[PDB]
Parts: structure tokens; sequence; C-alpha cells
């Protein structure tokens, strides 16, 4: 599942997102399981982890978890899970 | 997984939650898959689905998805998934 590298960001915080799938990683939602994670570009990853705080933490969290649900939905369709 | 019946609500919107696990069901997050769902008491279920709108929709969504992550984490621990 850590092979979400090079996929589209599912977090997509406006402004913060870089939209560049080359930067995408499996970003764990806060040894946590890879299921409980979202594909996130480098920028969104730093924001959802609160290494940056460009946006409100509730909104970041909302986007992170929305991203997690989209990611799991991708895994479902693709046969990954 | 629809055997989340009688478990504790993982959504727990303050005020809205009834806290009564007898009312709990597997509430799908919006034929969607049961993975993309949370254990929710009857009250939280109606709120996250927007049948009631006691709280802000962004906050409800946040709680719903947080509930989904907690539920999946329960499924992981319990061997359900
Ligand atoms: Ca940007
Ligand atoms: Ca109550
Ligand atoms: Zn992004
Ligand atoms: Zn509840």
């Amino acid at each position: 599942r850590k092979a979400a590298r090079g996929r589209e960001c599912q977090v997509r915080i406006p402004g913060v997102c870089n939209g560049n799938p080359e930067t995408s990683v499996l970003a764990h939602i806060r040894k946590p399981p890879d299921l409980i994670a979202t594909i996130a570009c480098s920028a969104c990853h730093d924001e959802i982890d609160r290494r940056t705080h460009f946006v409100d933490a509730g909104y970041a969290k909302e986007c992170a978890l929305e991203g997690m649900a989209r990611t799991q939905v991708i895994w479902l369709k693709e046969g990954v899970i």
C-alpha cells in the first residue's frame, strides 16, 4: 500500500496542495497501520502532520480523513485491498 | 462488518450522541463498501447523514470520518479485517 507513490494526492488542501503526483506518499493518519493512511503530496503531508500550519487544524484533519477514504476506495477498485 | 451492532459509537458528536451502544449500526460514509463506514449510534447516524443538522456539516463530517478510522482500527485489532 506504501506503493501510493506517484499517484494523485487525495488530500488536496487548497493552496497547500502542490498537485504533483511525483511527490505523493502514503501518509499515515494520526507503528500505525497503512490502511489508516492517505495518498498525499509532499505539501499536504507536511500540513496534515502539522509540520506546517497554513490552514486550521480541524480543516486539515477533515481533508486528511477524506483523503484516507478516497485512498481506500482507490485500493478497493484497484484490487489492492 | 455490519456486525458493529451493539458496539460503542465511534462518531460521538457532542450533545447529538446518545451514547447507547444498543442503537449502534454500521453507518456508511457518503452501494458503498462496508469498509468505508463507521459504528454510529442512532442519533449520530441521522446527523452524519444530514437527516438532522444539529451541528455544522463540516464538523459532522470530521466526526464521521474520525469514527470511520476508529472503526477500522477496531476491525484491525479484533481480526475482522
Ligand atoms: Ca499550491
Ligand atoms: Ca445526547
Ligand atoms: Zn496535496
Ligand atoms: Zn453517537
